[PDB]
């Protein structure tokens, strides 16, 4: 249900005051990039209600794996190529082993934290974009970008603060978050999607 000081703040600008959202249509959307000249996917972009979630309670059944941009719970997308970066377990989920969505170094700490305030708000909107950072021809991104910020019925921004110290707010109240796409005891290949201890 809840986290410790997630909230939100009405800045009273109107969304149309920022480039970087989706147009608030008060329709569900989800916008995917293109996959680029590597087969690379370039971005994952969300405007959606708690309604809207595809709440699974079970979901679909060395190399590096593939996880998310925006998360499952949010998009309900199953093997998209544009929805997918090669992702260590670490950023995906936290932890090595398992899930700790207490780590801020993970998107499930983002994620669900944002699930709650959505859940929380079940009128307002989330607009949530997660972009890939990629180095010359790696097929792996080094970083990934969370962008997220909250529209009430008005279509007015609000600014959504999940407590981590990662969150960036711009001049008109969006929060973006860097993360590493890394993990402790792992070394990568960024060019190749492979890992070793």
């Amino acid at each position: 249900r809840t986290y410790p000081n997630v909230s939100h703040a009405n800045t009273h600008y109107k969304n149309t005051v920022s480039s970087k959202l989706l147009p608030f249509t008060a329709n569900y959307q989800l916008q995917l990039g293109e996959l680029d000249n590597l087969n690379r996917a370039t971005f994952s972009h969300i405007q959606l209600q708690d309604r809207h979630e595809t709440k699974d309670v079970r979901t679909k059944i060395w190399v590096m794996n593939r996880g998310h941009l925006v998360g499952y719970q949010f998009c309900g997308l199953n093997d998209e190529p544009r929805n997918l970066v090669a992702m260590t377990a670490w950023l995906n989920t936290g932890a090595y082993s398992g899930a700790n969505d207490s780590n801020p170094e993970g998107m499930l700490y983002y994620e669900n934290r944002l699930d709650s305030w959505l859940a929380l708000h079940p009128d307002f909107w989330l607009d949530y974009k997660v972009t890939p950072i990629y180095s010359g021809n790696e097929v792996v991104p080094r970083q990934i970008e969370l962008q997220y910020v909250g529209i009430d019925s008005s279509g007015e921004l609000l600014t959504i603060r999940l407590n981590s110290n990662k969150e960036s707010i711009d001049e008109n109240g969006v929060t973006t978050v860097i993360l590493e796409n890394s993990a402790p005891n792992i070394n990568l290949d960024y060019l190749n999607g492979t890992a070793t201890p």
